[PDB]
Order: C-alpha cells, then sequence, then structure tokens
C-alpha cells in the first residue's frame, strides 16, 4: 500500500551500511515485526534499487527473504523486509569457526532450491555470500540482498571473492554465475575462508581467473569433488542445480 515512517516503531540497528541502515521495527497496527532498510538518496550516486525492488517484490520462496513494500521519504527511502530471527550465516560462520558436512550440505541444499527457483524466473543473484545469507526461525537459510541481481543474460569494483571468472573478466554472464558462488560458498563453509582469498584485490583476481584453490587435508573426497565441479572456469561445464541437489555427498549429508 501507500506506506509511511510513522506506521513503524524503530528498534535496534541490525547492521551498518554506507548506503543507509537496517533497523528492527514493528508496524504499529499489527504489531508485525520486520526489518526496515532505510536508505540515503544523497549517497546514491537509482539504477539497481529499482531493480532490487522490482525483483525482490516478485519472488516468494521460503528460502528467499520477502520484500513486503517500499516507500520513499524524499531525503530517505525505505524497504519493508522480512526479518530473519537468527542473523547471518556470516556471524554463524565466524562464531563456529567452520561447519560440519551436515550443516554445510543442508545450507547448500536450501541455497540450491532458492537459486533454482530464481533461475526459473531468469533471475541471477550475482552476489551470493555469507553476509547476504540469513537465518529464519528454524535455522532455515534465506537468500537476501538483491542489490546486484539482474535478468539473464547480462554484462557489468567491490570484493572479488565470490565472483566468477566470466564476471570479473567483464565477459557476458548468465545464471551460472550463481553456480560458481555456490561452490565458493561450499568451500568457505567447510574451510573457514573462501578458496581464492588474498591480501590484494589484484591477487585474488589472478587466483579466480586462473582457478587456483587447494584444500586443507581435512576436506573429504565427496566435498572436494562437488566443490571442484562447481568451480569450473567455463560456465557451461558447471552442473545444473538439479545435479547439485543430486550429488552423493549432498544426498549423504543434507536434510
Ligand atoms: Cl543499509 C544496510 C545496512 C546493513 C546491511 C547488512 N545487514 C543486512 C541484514 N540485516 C537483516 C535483515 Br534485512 C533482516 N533480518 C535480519 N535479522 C538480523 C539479525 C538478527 C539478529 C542478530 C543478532 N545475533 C542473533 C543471533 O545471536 C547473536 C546475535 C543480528 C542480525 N539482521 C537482519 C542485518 C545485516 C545491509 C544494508
Amino acid at each position: 500500500r501507500q506506506w509511511a515512517l510513522e506506521d513503524f516503531e524503530i528498534g535496534r540497528p541490525l547492521g551498518k551500511g554506507k548506503f543507509g541502515n537496517v533497523y528492527l521495527a514493528r508496524e504499529k497496527q499489527s504489531k508485525f515485526i520486520l526489518a526496515l532498510k532505510v536508505l540515503f538518496k544523497a549517497q546514491l550516486e537509482e539504477h539497481q534499487l529499482r531493480r532490487e525492488v522490482e525483483i525482490q517484490s516478485h519472488l516468494r520462496h521460503p528460502n528467499i527473504l520477502r520484500l513486503y513494500g517500499y516507500f520513499h521519504d524524499a531525503t530517505r527511502v525505505y524497504l519493508i523486509l522480512e526479518y530473519a530471527p537468527l542473523g547471518t550465516v556470516y556471524r554463524e560462520l565466524q562464531k563456529l569457526s567452520k561447519f560440519d558436512e551436515q550443516r554445510t550440505a543442508t545450507y547448500i541444499t536450501e541455497l540450491a532450491n532458492a537459486l533454482s527457483y530464481c533461475h526459473s524466473k531468469r533471475v541471477i543473484h550475482r552476489d551470493i555470500k555469507p553476509e547476504n545469507l540469513l537465518l529464519g526461525s528454524a535455522g532455515e537459510l534465506k537468500i537476501a540482498d538483491f542489490g546486484w541481481s539482474v535478468h539473464a543474460p547480462s554484462s557489468r569494483c567491490g570484493t572479488l571473492d565470490y565472483l566468477p571468472p566470466e564476471m570479473i573478466e567483464g565477459r557476458m554472464h548468465d545464471e551460472k554465475v550463481d553456480l560458481w558462488s555456490l561452490g565458493v560458498l561450499c568451500y568457505e563453509f567447510l574451510v573457514g575462508k573462501p578458496p581464492f582469498e588474498a591480501n590484494t584485490y589484484q591477487e585474488t583476481y589472478k587466483r579466480i581467473s586462473r582457478v587456483e584453490f587447494t584444500f586443507p587435508d581435512f576436506v573429504t573426497e565427496g566435498a572436494r569433488d562437488l566443490i571442484s565441479r562447481l568451480l569450473k572456469h567455463n560456465p557451461s561445464q558447471r552442473p545444473m542445480l538439479r545435479e547439485v541437489l543430486e550429488h552423493p555427498w549432498i544426498t549423504a549429508n543434507s536434510s
């Protein structure tokens, strides 16, 4: 509907941002609890936001954070979001230092579903990472932040860690961007850091580009294999989500 700031009691900040802020909040009439992202039209310098709104508003899936509405204020702008009671996968990762195969395989599965769904609408997220992954009340994973997403195919800096060769190289990309990230994520869940970390934007580039990762000895054949299949330079050689969900190692450990 037509919305407004005074429909809502603000509560705690949930995270900082250069574009704005996200508060805990409660719609006054329903006592409905949600996340309000409040943005600064001043810093913005329109383009993706229109997109991140159009796209998120039109997606409903349990593993994808809901967009309920927006409204601008004209010094500010507000997205009314689903609030995710258990925080980010990123804090969960930093708290527990690394994940068992079970947690990881499950997360990946949820992720696969949400992604498969997205591609089924020709939607590429392009920025799947822990800080954009959220936990519902059941501990269910929830893809968030459709800030960089677009229709496929597409063309296009910010951190390089979860982006694929085809994208950093400025080539043309499609839904397969997400498949490379699922692999980066898988790795990072198991290991505690992404397979191309480096101290330098420029070095991480060379790593991503030449596809250079090694595994800790503690990483099983089953995961090595999946991760290796996910992380192929030529996007066409990456498995469909359907195969991903099928993978022996996935099937052996998810829920
Ligand atoms: Cl403008 C802007 C500012 C910050 C951000 C980054 N944040 C974006 C996401 N935010 C949340 C959104 Br949207 C929806 N539901 C949420 N729920 C939480 C959440 C919930 C609980 C916590 C606290 N932890 C709960 C688990 O135990 C340890 C403490 C921290 C965050 N954050 C969000 C918080 C993280 C993005 C954009």
